[PDB]
């Protein structure tokens, strides 16, 4: 029975990470902010909020907007998730030391929730106003949801496959799972993986608001996202994109890269319960966690830390507490980063996987913000108030998505 | 190292297929039609053609529209690709004998090019006319590109993962590739897999036309799609969707399912060349074919048949001919079904995978339509004029996608 622990799968390490967030464009600065209790969530100052008088008037825009780094041709030839992909792909490579790798052993797996959807609406308006010849010859390649992964693949020269798993809010973690499978199956030795997502805009706010999923605590934006708290009232948008570089331990050693963590195993399951509510019992979600432990070669008692999906809906957080119990991981120290960074949909599982790596690298879990009144249906060890220090040696990052998708990633200290 | 031939992977069999096409809603009648030299391509009668005076006036709508099978509630609460996926998933399951399987060992993998995009422009229009509270509460779950796979997962009860790989025109084959991986890695014993795609409409025609990729042979619609022909001048749309049921041979035998064929291995690579032109040398595309043979345990000398992606662009077919040579597969009999069925984008690799399976089951390849003047740069054995009967044992199905994606599937006669 192959596991990582028993040498049945090659050892896979994380050797570089990059992310842009509502706190900082610099992941090390985001991480210092989080440990200091900073939130990226503010009053939205966009004119679209007053134009439409939106019920939701809070969110975290990126600290450093993607397009301040894009030249004239990038703005007219890529959709926004493609520009974010290019920006992060170059940062990651530079952070990695700009390695010269074998392109034929180099894969890219990048998830996103939707793709270049603004170009859909642009092409629709252009054609309605001026006919079919007003549609750009670039529209197809900007719009297609594999667009961002493909821009990264072209940019960095990856020829062992470029893949885009889409599973709504779990896409960013699912991508890192498929990258790990591609390596252990022997299709690649090195992979860039993670997730990108669009910015906060009026139409996405309108659509999730009609699901009654979003916090409307507009008077205290930094207090609004309260995962696992008794007084939680839904999620808050917080923009992000994140990528990491993973490679076999052999490949990293040959080029002198210092690992940040190990990526030990991944589990994907599905609920077959409901399209937009997680099964309350957490059973299939718990089993995604268990399967990541089986592939890693770990037991539940090994898991020191869980990085919760923790969206701060009443229903979502209760199902996830039940899933953590099913997996036997409810004595782990838990963090819910959406408390501070909000929800970035297709990117967020990637961002939170990067945070999980940093917890293992640095031996610390940031405080979950706004965690003030424990909820008795949630009987979890939620880290709050101040950071929790410790010699953490194994952690699980959870992500789930509309459609019933459950993804868990098992990481270890290097 | 593990292969199907050496027993390192479990044996995986195809036990049911379903597809709706421009020739027939019934895959067995599609197949009889193809063998009789029928084309599904006609003059488009839609009012949108004359409204916009589109340069392209030809293509193949489904013989039997998806929505002649849909209630008005489904029409309001699913996107088109979800409706297609629900229709096909129920037909497939019925064809399989409505098996009772273990939901926790049952996965769904279904690709699509874009997703529920008509609900994006609908939501946009609604909000522009009446504000954010006019957007449907179901809009997110109809729009998300994992929506179709998730509908099928919920309909059929799949709890071992629901996955949507997006790779533009290769998505449908890539979905069968990941379903095969999901079974051989031990995450599932049974999977529903394939591709769905939306119908021909004005804005998709405008966007692909503006790339100068489409045939405009409007006076002779059935003669327009000419893969590998010297006078080819671009692709023709032909609607489709297709799913197959795959399962371990053990699982099939246990429920008394007769296999249609064996699914032996899958190879996925990428070009890192250009976003919308394939690499002219065919090298990475050929290595996708080679990887599928490695995993099957086959050599190129074993291959009897290649089902070509064969879009009928000048550069596309030339690059694929080079690919087949790189893989050592250029002595095989080649069929290009887009000649008769046209291009259905995210569904097409699934449709052509089902055709490959029927070639192997029945020992016959349909004629490539319109193949009249051999092109010296192609130098392939293109089956043409009449169906070719033979004792086919091993076949490769090729699909490629914008972004530089290459997918090959190796199938065997059962
Ligand atoms: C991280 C939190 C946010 C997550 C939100 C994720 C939602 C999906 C991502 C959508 C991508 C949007 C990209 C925006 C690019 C941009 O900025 O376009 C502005 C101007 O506005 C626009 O064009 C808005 C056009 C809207 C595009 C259609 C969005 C449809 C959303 C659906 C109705 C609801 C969400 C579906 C989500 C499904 C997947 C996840 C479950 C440039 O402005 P200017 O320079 O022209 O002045
Ligand atoms: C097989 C060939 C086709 C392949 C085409 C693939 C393109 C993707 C298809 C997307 C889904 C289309 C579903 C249409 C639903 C339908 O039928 O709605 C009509 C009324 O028109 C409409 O609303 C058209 C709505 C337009 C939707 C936006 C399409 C944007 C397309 C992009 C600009 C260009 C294509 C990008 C593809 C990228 C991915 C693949 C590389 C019935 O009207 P009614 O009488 O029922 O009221
Ligand atoms: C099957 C539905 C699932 C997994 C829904 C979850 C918990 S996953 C997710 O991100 C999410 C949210 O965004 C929401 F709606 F705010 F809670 C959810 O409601
Ligand atoms: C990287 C670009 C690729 C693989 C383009 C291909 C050959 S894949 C594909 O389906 C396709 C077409 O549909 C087109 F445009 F008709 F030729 C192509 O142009
Ligand atoms: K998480
Ligand atoms: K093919």
């Amino acid at each position: 029975q192959p596991s990582t622990a028993n040498g049945g799968f090659p050892s896979v390490v994380v050797t570089a990470v990059t992310a842009t967030t509502s706190i900082s464009p610099d992941i090390e600065s985001t991480w210092k902010g989080l440990l200091a209790g900073e939130s990226g969530i503010h009053a939205l100052e966009d004119e679209f909020v007053t134009k439409w008088d939106l019920a939701v008037k809070i969110g975290g825009h990126l600290k450093d907007p993607v397009d301040s780094h894009m030249g004239r041709l990038d703005m007219r030839r890529m959709s926004y998730v493609q520009r974010m992909g290019k920006l992060l792909g170059g940062q990651l490579w530079e952070s990695a030391g700009s390695p010269e790798v074998d392109p034929d052993r180099f894969a890219v797996v990048v998830g996103t929730g939707l793709g270049g959807a603004e170009r859909i609406v642009e092409s629709y308006d252009l054609m309605n106003a001026g006919g079919p010849r007003k549609v750009s010859p670039l529209a197809v390649q900007m719009i297609m949801p594999n667009g961002a992964a493909a821009v990264i693949g072209l940019q960095l020269g990856a020829r062992a496959g470029v893949m885009t798993p889409v599973s709504a809010q779990s896409s960013g973690s699912e991508a890192i799972a498929h990258a790990w499978r591609q390596i252990v199956m022997g299709d690649a030795d090195v992979a860039v993986c993670g997730g990108v997502e669009g910015p906060i805009e009026a139409l996405p706010i309108a659509a999730f608001s009609m699901m009654r999923a979003m916090s409307t605590r507009n008077d205290e934006p930094e207090r609004a996202s309260r995962p696992f708290d008794k007084d939680r009232d839904g999620f808050v948008f917080g923009e992000a994109g994140a990528l990491m570089l993973i490679e076999t331990e052999e490949h990293a050693k040959a080029r002198g890269a210092k690992p940040l963590a190990r990526l030990l195993g991944a589990g994907i399951t599905s609920d077959a319960f409901h399209m937009v509510a997680p099964a309350a019992d957490g059973v299939r979600a718990g089993r995604a966690m268990t399967r990541s432990l089986e592939l890693a070669g770990l037991s539940p008692a090994d898991i020191d830390h869980v990085n919760a999906h923790g969206t701060a809906t009443p229903i979502g957080d209760a199902a996830e507490a039940n899933a953590i119990r099913v997996a036997g991981c409810d004595q782990a120290a838990v963090y819910a980063p959406k408390s501070a960074l909000g929800h970035s949909i297709g990117a967020v599982g990637a961002l939170e996987s990067v945070l999980t790596v940093l917890t293992l690298r640095d031996g610390v879990i940031p405080p979950t913000l706004n965690y003030e009144t424990p909820d008795p249906e949630i009987d979890l060890d939620v880290v709050a108030g101040e950071p929790r220090y410790g010699d953490y040696r194994y952690a699980v990052n959870n992500s789930f998505g509309f459609g019933g998708h459950n993804v868990a990633l098992a990481f270890g200290r290097y």
